[PDB]
């Protein structure tokens, strides 16, 4: 029962200790931290033919939209699901989206108004995985923070959102930046408090 | 119309090309300037230049017996390998190799930290006559948990992971900005850690 120790901080969702996340099927690399509200750049998060494998099954299909169940989505989704200290339940499922020249992302939040329906299951957390490399442009921006992520394949940025100090999570507003030379391929798993599928 | 210090490093996009490597841009802290950097050194050249600083190419002893001193590590005496690095990173950092003071190597085992600091000279010492400008810090291993580079005023920490690096400046016309670079290594908890640091001075060193 010893003495405080440090200033107080909220707690985050993601609370993985060290260097690695070992998930069931893949080791995932942190790369950097920044600490509130909680940003990490994660490392190893998809192979290269898991990225292609995505994007095939985006094109076939075909804003963005949410790929179909089948094996590989949910065998990744459970892997995020380590990743993002939260079960595959509560995310919405992999979502794809393909940016050309000049195409962005404005600056936004990933969480719903209080008043909205949405808000009955709110967003709490967001990772964004690099399906390609860019040639240039596209990074993922927090304008509030002057923090930004480069695309490059395999990798991947989590941030979170579900704080009592509302202004924590008004510092997640955030974008993607202009593609300026050749595409931009992501996946997006936004994560919900409760069950959603 | 009118729409911030400039930088040393002023690379545009998200790799950076240089005589014998693409390194990438990972991520950026826009002020004071901090950049993660992918695919800097091949697992061989970490792994040779561990070697090589237990030999007697090093200039003194690179690992200790629980706070890293100044005088913890040592420089690598030039050879083939080191001026191959000293190249790449010289393009990385936008400033001539010779403004280098070559590559530093450092081991931490179990406890051992690197107490928070600024790596520029104090302007009331001679080593501020040619003070430096920028630091890289090249991960040459991979630790289990624990050795961050941190920036206690940032709330921003680089994790280690082998090949990669951490390159941050202080070179700005606000003193605050070049304050705002105070970082350490944080104790390493499980494994050991190896880096690589190059710091790069204003002026011609070497
Ligand atoms: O394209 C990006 O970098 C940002 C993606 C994003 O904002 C999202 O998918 O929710
Ligand atoms: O060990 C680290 O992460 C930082 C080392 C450092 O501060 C330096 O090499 O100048
Ligand atoms: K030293």
């Amino acid at each position: 029962n010893n003495n405080q120790i440090g200033e107080n901080k909220e707690q985050t969702i993601f609370d993985h200790k060290g260097n690695v996340i070992k998930t069931e099927d893949r080791e995932i690399q942190i790369i950097s931290k920044f600490e509130e509200p909680l940003i990490v750049v994660l490392g190893n998060v998809l192979s290269d033919e898991e990225c292609d494998e995505l994007i095939e099954l985006s094109k076939s299909k075909l804003s963005g939209a949410f790929l179909d169940d089948n094996e590989l989505t949910a065998k990744i989704e459970k892997r995020i699901s380590s990743i993002m200290n939260v079960p595959a339940s509560h995310g919405e499922g992999l979502h794809i989206l393909n940016y050309e020249v000049d195409q962005q992302y404005k600056a936004h939040y990933d969480y719903f108004a209080e008043h909205s329906r949405s808000a009955a299951n709110n967003r709490i957390s967001t990772l964004v995985m690099y399906l390609n490399d860019v040639e240039e442009g596209g990074e993922t921006f927090f304008p509030k923070l002057n923090l930004s992520v480069h695309p490059r394949k395999g990798m991947a940025v989590y941030f979170e959102y579900f704080y009592q100090d509302q202004s924590l999570n008004e510092l997640t507003l955030h974008g993607g930046a202009p593609v300026t030379k050749g595409e931009k391929w992501i996946a997006t798993q936004w994560v919900r408090r409760g069950t959603y599928k």
